[PDB]
């Protein structure tokens, strides 16, 4: 459980975002909620952004970012050198994303899917070691731009 | 099938782009395919940045990339301001994809999907406009990094 | 909005039952609901007979049945004669499963899909026709048994 | 390697089935297939019951049953008192499918997912025990018909 999470979402995720939160508090897992805090209508990379300088500046671990699709947060944290946002549909992506794609944000679609399959997600991205090897040249190479 | 496409994968999802390419062809739809050419190993984002400079210079007007998962061309083409790279694992995905985020670049997993659900996406993709609204502030903020 | 539909869960999808049932009473559907009615544990199979003997008798035009996964719903419903029980994931499954199955029964997985989600299955499940053509006799021989 | 599996498909999902025949092969696992043996047109409830009644008279240990979306076969086969066909999209519904459902038929939709991720799902089907339990009283329900 000594893992550090940041986590962030916009209105469409907030409901799947505090259960992930919850989820994570639950195990003695430390959470920093980023926000929102409500479901009033607000633009999800005002969000991907706290997330971000939180690993950025090695303030948490790893981020969790959720929007509606996902997709708005995959490519907002991804404009940043050093951020590897991988949205993951399923704990086996989330498995590759750790171990191939050395993934430090975790970005789950708040309207797409359940709340145990995304706690699954979760559980997979946060006990997966990055396997190194040829992997590395790869990710190295996202940030040569 | 006046709309220009723009493709590239690594070798793990070689056969996939192949087939999506050869789909798009049989349609009329002109392709420039940035390889690559082989199952030979090679290293993702070195395929985004071809899609990317195709889109960004406006000699093409999509683009598609596909690895193994997807994840890694989603990570390495959204670096870039003015790339909104969708990972979309589903049709509705690509329609949220281009309604919402106005995404110019599709990604697909190759070893993960179908290729005929690949084509449906694909086709969601190519035919679904830009709702605007108050989704173009956002896509704005994306690039505001 | 002139569709009868027959509804019931298990315990583990209670919570997706009744956020698709007050979906389709907000659009003037008429659902019956078989049930469970609280999230105390119960036993699947109880509850597909339910509907099913509802969509025997002709007295709703289709079902939606729910557990944890689909997986125990689309087996138990299955059992039956004149029962085409379809377990979608997403809406072109549910397209396809009217489409060519014509199917009567939709099943949803109560722990692994979204709302906003299952409420786009309902909507192409329920607003799909069936194709007939070569389907009929593939669905005829699934009841020669 | 000491499982036998009963394998069979319509034309929609040959592709697959000779894919998934030829990993389970090279794994020196025991594999009867049943066919269909070309892509000429074949109705899929015809090849359920010859995987059905292989299971049925304890010929091999478990099935796998693929069509274009897997929705046919899930139907067909689950007619069958004993038999339990589980149409799974990725890995933890195999699990699922396995732990709870003590599932005999696998059910893989051949036009919708990759072979790769097909593999995993096959892996885990064939790799997990049933976990007994409460369970237990709900796979008996479901053949109280």
């Amino acid at each position: 459980h000594h893992v550090k999470i940041a986590i962030a979402s916009d209105h469409a995720a907030f409901e799947l975002k505090e259960k992930v939160k919850n989820y994570l508090l639950g195990k003695g897992i430390e959470v920093e909620d980023h926000g929102t805090y409500s479901e009033e209508s607000v633009d999800y990379p005002d969000y991907a952004k706290k997330v971000v300088q939180s690993i950025l500046s090695n303030e948490a671990d790893f981020g969790i970012l959720l929007c509606g699709t996902g997709l708005g947060m995959s490519i907002a944290a991804n404009r940043y050198r050093g951020i590897r946002a991988a949205l993951c549909l399923f704990p086996d992506m989330a498995r590759l994303a750790r171990s191939h794609n050395n993934a430090n944000i975790l970005v789950l679609p708040g309207r797409l899917i359940g709340a145990e399959l995304a706690f699954w997600i979760v559980d997979t991205f946060l006990s997966t070691p990055f396997d190194g090897g040829r992997h590395e040249r790869r990710i190295r190479k996202i940030d040569e731009v």
